[PDB]
């Protein structure tokens, strides 16, 4: 499948806004394990809406986190240096 998301970034902290309300905590299966980001938001609607991130490099996953915000999903990453990822994907 694929959702709607848009993302930013602190020198310091990836941060990516999946753009969706119709979700509660339960349905959103992030997975982080030196790979891309697998978000899969198992939604109300039975259908998953996932989006898989290939990242322009692969994290320590203990640096990862996210939030149900309520309007949008935030899932966080700590950059293990604090370098801007000049392009969030794989060459983006």
């Amino acid at each position: 499948s694929k959702i709607k998301y848009d993302w930013y970034q602190t020198e310091s902290q990836v941060v990516i806004t999946l753009m969706i309300k119709n979700v509660q905590k339960n349905d959103v299966n992030v997975e982080f394990s030196e790979k891309e980001l697998s978000a899969l938001v198992k939604l109300p609607s039975g259908e998953d809406y996932n989006l898989k991130l290939e990242l322009l490099h692969p994290i320590i996953p203990e640096q990862s986190t996210f939030k149900v915000l309520s309007t949008k999903i935030e899932i966080k990453l700590k950059k293990p240096e604090a370098v801007r990822w000049e392009k969030l994907e794989g060459q983006g």
